[PDB]
RNA sequence: UGGCCGGCAUGGUCCCAGCCUCCUCGCUGGCGCCGGCUGGGCAACACCAUUGCACUCCGGUGGUGAAUGGGAC
């Protein structure tokens, strides 16, 4: 069952060969036109390599991040996107 | 040589260039042949595995089984 909205997207098959630092920026560079940004997670373990938390101060930001960018290709990859399942503590340390 | 040893071979010291490397990237490192012992670390790099929902850093294996010429005394 698909997820509700989020004020943080989940994007997932990411390029893995990319550090993380780098993946952060770049990601910032195309999805800041969307709305502020309150940070954006990534990981390059096992269990969360490929994939990439990005956090928005507001609901639509997300929401037109979503539609807009779903399937763009990033790092020769198409960009997988969806509303996180949970809320990230970010957010809950307000709403 | 990342630590360690054994065989053999080989006149010496400098100078310039080239080249090499997971473990002091460069001119007060190294760049004959052969065999064996072993430590560290995934930091980078490669390869394998991975499509994975986090807010705790964190999969695995691999490399040195490396690199030549010239010139002054
Ligand atoms: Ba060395
Ligand atoms: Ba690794």
């Amino acid at each position: 069952p698909e997820t509700r909205p989020n004020h943080t997207i989940y994007i997932n098959n990411l390029n893995e060969k990319i550090k993380k630092d780098e993946l952060k920026k770049s990601l910032h560079a195309i999805f800041s036109r969307f709305g502020q940004i309150l940070d954006i997670l990534v990981s390059r373990s096992l269990k969360m390599r490929g994939q990439a938390f990005v956090i928005f101060k507001e609901v639509s930001s997300a929401t037109n991040a979503l539609r807009s960018m779903q399937g763009f290709p990033f790092y020769d990859k198409p960009m997988r996107i969806q509303y996180a399942k949970t809320d990230s503590d970010i957010i809950a340390k307000m709403k």
